[PDB]
């Protein structure tokens, strides 16, 4: 039957950002990478089989694939190849995604607003939002 996580489920295109560069300036992301990756439009593609959360992001810079269980740490070779540890949990309906590697800690939250899926990174001060719509 349903799942709250239903509404993420679907194929998802990036139509808007907003600081993405800085945020990849606050991570560590080199100047090359950040100006293909800040070019990228990708799509990300959601499912869900049982208790396992599939999420795609799929561009012209990078194909990545995570599958995860909510709370349940697992090891993420991010698109700007980032070795982290990551838990993503529901916190009221928002998807938070932690990723923490050499003393440092990330946070990605994901939510349903309207038709859109906004995606919020967090990297100390610096936030970046992305804007994806259905497919
Ligand atoms: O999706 C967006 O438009 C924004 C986030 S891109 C992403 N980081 C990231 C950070 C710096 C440079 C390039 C990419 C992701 C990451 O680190 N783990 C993910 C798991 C699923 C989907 C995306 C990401």
């Amino acid at each position: 039957g349903s799942h709250m996580c239903d509404a993420f489920v679907g194929t998802w295109k990036l139509v808007s950002s907003e600081n993405f560069d800085d945020y990849m300036k606050e991570v560590g992301v080199g100047f090359a990478t950040r100006k293909v990756a800040g070019m990228a439009k990708p799509n990300m593609i959601i499912s869900v089989n049982g208790d396992v959360i599939t999420i795609k992001s799929e561009s012209t810079f990078k194909n990545t694939e995570i599958s995860f269980i909510l709370g349940q740490e697992f090891d993420e070779v991010t698109a700007d190849d980032r070795k982290v540890k990551s838990t993503i949990t529901l916190d009221g309906g928002v998807l938070v995604h932690v990723q923490k590697w050499d003393g440092k800690s990330t946070t990605i939250k994901r939510k349903r607003e309207d038709d859109k899926l906004v995606v919020e990174c967090v990297m100390k001060g610096v936030t970046s939002t992305r804007v994806y719509e259905r497919a």
